[PDB]
């Protein structure tokens, strides 16, 4: 019964990009995964993607559900919706067509926009809009879309304008395009075309506006990109802070559009969250913290700090400027000073590495605590190692060592030291040199 | 002569915390406090705040200066400022009535407020505001404050609406009440009754319209919480800007209510400032700079760095990224470059510490080099040490100094030395090994 | 043909500041060279520049193509330009006249505004500009500008106010600034008195009026200096965007006025761009990347860091949290980590040093390595020194290179080391202690 055809051919030279125009991100997806995502609120029974330039690239990543056909030639988006022709040509009930670079529209205007079109049997329905500065858009007079060109001096005053997403029934919509396509004497025709043929042939038209005329946004270069993200970060951030997320300036924060947050959890300006993200419960994250595909969990104080890859348990406190890099793990409680770099390690719960410190692929265990200092050495060249610290250990300020090694439990390295033998449990490894004083 | 009766009762569900309402900040302190200094603007002979859930929690803090009042049941804010009957039973003069979340009220309305009462003999006046979307506040007919729901197609018209803040003579507000309450037939009873009453008796009603709306603000959730924050910072850094401080942006600056800055300072944009923090001539903030509960001198230069608990005197320069932890003091022309933690320590004027170096727990004299690398360590698992380095010594780079110890001046420590022992005065102390090298 | 006047003489106490008015900055530039930059669109055969207070310190600096006169005394405008008397007196032509606080006016602006003059022969032109907020602003009526206290209760109406931007037949100018300071009965005169004269004379006056008011803004304290900065900044990153720049966020990124920035660059909110910047092609900069007077290759990205007085070849990746200091150079493919500081070092090309490490004044090779905690030692206290580190050599993790010195190709440190004598080509040095543990 519902019908949806998404308009994805390049021809966007505004964007000055070599990406096919509707792969640019809005918050984190592409404007196409953005477009697929409102109009599965109309739950189309099918879906057909028209591409063209770079056609695998944009199949290449944002594929599966739905149907692709491509345009090997551009004539307009009458002849792309033509192209998806030997899949709709027949069936009965009602065809959205929509642009991949409208990507503010929601599922809510899609879905009026349906109830609209049905509550009047209009054979087409215009999404349409209103704007104190009509110029350029095509005027909607509902009997026909005058262009800005082909507008009376009277015409181009209507503030009503063509979004340029439509609904029509099924069955006459390739009529329509099929007769204009041999009869044009041109070569491009042009969807609009379509209106201008149910005017001749007396069927209904209708025009259903939406109350925000800023979600009508068509994206052509990089100015309509930031205006783009810019209303799909307030609308994330509007939803974050009426369900329980405070926000020291949400119009200055940066949450992907699938980032998760618990309510109670309190955010600085100019924090981002990117990716598969989720926040625990009353976590609070500081000016300038960046979090990509992690998880943190509740009661977290994360400040200044990066984050990437990983999962930190409740409680931990991270920062200023530490480093946490992929496939790390942060137990309960453990604390992450400034200036340390976790890299590919686990860390047990208690455990804390306040200060300059580098810990890369280690298994720690619990209470341990790393002095100010300490580095840990796991690449020779070509070759990494591993490297073991037991539970209760404590490693001295300014250590290195030297893996592959390991430390027993309770075991203890004195500061200065460079451990390149495995530390028995409850032993105490020293490699440092002797002091001698010099007087004058 | 003036009384002031501040509502700070729970129910606000649309929050989702477990903390009162009035206790979420806005710029520094909560909003309950921001009302309490607009407040002191009309010199309230008295003050009553009545509470409700977690009374002792609002009152565990900002408390002293005002009385408090309990509601076990939630009857209304007329119950609410029946509860403080108690108190202002009698008492002849004005009545200030005000909720304890309409933080962006000004003193200087307040006062315009009562003067606007007084200079119309009113017996009760609605502080109200106009605005193009009335839909939800109570109307202005003064005759009556018409609700949404209890609106005819017509009153649903009137832009003026009521902020719920009124001034009312003690004598007849009780009375009313008092009235009200026996003959109300219901359990709970509203505020605005009494301009019900007042309209029987045909007394007269006065209404003050603010100039701005935007001030009139009540908080029921997160999303007007952030346009507190929002309207309080732009206020906040208009009168710095107006006192000659300088913000590349000040719509992206974020400074608290009871910050100090002295003119001519320079603030680059997202620097942020937190609770009795001063800042003194001249001094420029760059961006990333965080600073809480310090004193930073004239002249100085902080670059993306985070200051707590601190004094900082005139000429020092800190960053980028260095970090200033509690009660340490700078003196006068010190450096601290990027990836220094100074914590717990006093460092005399002159000394720097350039690189990547951990400074705990030291007393630090004046013209002391810290080589990049130095860490000194005053942590065993248990107890603390301090450390004495005295004027004019020189710490070679990638030392470790460990407490309890001390350097005397002019002494020096040469580079990878690990420091056990005191070094005297012109000394020079040696921890480290020696070279071999290896051909082929 | 065409002459300009530029009035630069202090007078702005809301300023609060001890440098002249015209030399604060916005985006990068003085005040006054955002002006000079306008009047060039105009290419007037002569500028002459009226300054006053620290009159040489304007000069010291943005002088060069400009006339300088000093005004010793404060009489008015129509004092200063009585100032350019010397200069411009008797030539014939077309006389712009400008403040030195109006940086928002643009050169098409300028333009538009003499085309007005000339297309209508008139023999003052008077640029304005309409507000709905008249209030302060000389009110026109063209007859005469009447000023907001001799303003009647009916002019006090009128939306369109004067800019303070002049155009005058320059034979006339003199002639009637020559007269009115001599039967002016008063010492100061204003030069909208001469459009008064003309008024009495009969002459023709017009108004060219600005389609944005907010580029007529003058800047008289800091909260209309933060405004400036603001439009500027949008102006910039528009033209940016345009040119296929894509922003996160372009109302929070700071680039100054002469940063050039290729196509296809993607920067993420908080970015700041400073002096003489270039950036490469595809380059990507996120939140927190600080760049000055340096240039950045295609292809690099630079996360979260510092970059001054340096250049990057392409591919290079930089941060988080590093610090690239003065006079350094990165090889492409270069990588420098979390926590690292390079000064006044060129570094080969594959280079990698990834974290908490220190590289001052070095030559390094190509594809050498440094592990995590290398320090450069070449600061003895009065004298610095170079090192020199050949290529493919390992300088093991925590090792510490004492200047002067040379590593051979190919050659390497053990971790814990310290380098004090040169090490030869593919020899192995080695400097650290041996370990020895303790059982219980
Ligand atoms: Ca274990
Ligand atoms: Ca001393
Ligand atoms: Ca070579
Ligand atoms: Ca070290």
């Amino acid at each position: 019964s519902n019908f949806a055809i998404i308009l994805a051919a390049g021809k966007g030279t505004r964007m000055k990009s070599d990406l096919p125009k509707v792969l640019h991100k809005v918050a984190g997806i592409s404007m196409l995964e953005h477009v697929f995502r409102s109009v599965g609120a109309i739950q189309p029974e099918k879906t057909v993607t028209v591409v063209g330039h770079k056609a695998e690239l944009v199949e290449e990543v944002l594929a599966g559900q739905t149907e692709f056909v491509t345009q090997s030639e551009q004539l307009g988006t009458g002849h792309a919706v033509m192209m998806t022709e030997p899949i709709l040509e027949g069936l009965s009930g009602h065809t959205l067509v929509i642009a991949g670079d409208t990507p503010l529209i929601t599922g809510e205007s899609l879905k009026n926009l349906i109830d609209f079109h049905i509550n009047h049997k209009n054979v087409a329905t215009i999404l349409t809009a209103e704007t104190d500065n009509p110029f350029g858009y095509g005027r909607i007079v509902v009997l026909r879309i005058v262009e800005q060109k082909d507008a009376t001096d009277f015409e181009k005053q209507i503030k009503e304008i063509n979004t340029g997403t439509y609904v029509f029934d099924n069955e006459r919509l390739f009529e329509a395009l099929k007769n204009i396509n041999t009869n044009n004497a041109q070569g491009e025709y042009y969807i609009t075309d379509v209106i201008g043929i149910f005017r001749e042939t007396g069927e209904k038209v209708g025009a259903y506006t939406l109350k925000d005329f800023d979600e009508s946004l068509g994206v052509n270069d990089r100015v309509a990109l930031a205006t783009a993200e810019s209303v799909m970060r307030r609308r994330i951030n509007h939803k974050h802070m009426v369900n329980g997320v405070s926000f020291v300036n949400p119009e200055a924060t940066y949450i992907d559009i699938d980032v998760e947050i618990a309510p109670e959890v309190q955010i600085e300006a100019n924090v981002i969250l990117k990716g598969q993200t989720k926040i625990g419960a009353e976590t609070v994250l500081t000016n300038g913290t960046y979090v990509v595909d992690s998880t943190i969990g509740a009661g977290a104080v994360i400040t200044n700090s990066m984050i990437e890859e990983s999962s930190v348990a409740d409680g931990v406190t991270v920062g200023p400027y530490a480093h946490i890099r992929p496939n790390s793990s942060l137990g309960a409680q453990v604390h992450i000073g400034n200036f340390v770099e976790v890299k590919g390690s686990s860390i047990g719960e208690n455990t804390k590495a306040g200060h300059l410190t580098y810990i890369g692929n280690c298994e720690v265990g619990s209470n341990v605590n790393f002095g100010a200092g300490t580095i840990t050495v796991n690449y020779d060249g070509k070759n990494k190692y591993k490297t073991v610290i037991g539970d209760n250990v404590f490693v001295g300020s300014n250590s290195t060592i030297i893996a592959p090694v390991e430390l027993g439990d309770n075991s203890l390295v004195g500061a200065g030291s460079t451990i390149t033998k495995d530390v028995p449990a409850d032993a105490i490894a020293i490699g440092r040199g002797r002091q001698i004083n010099k007087d004058e």
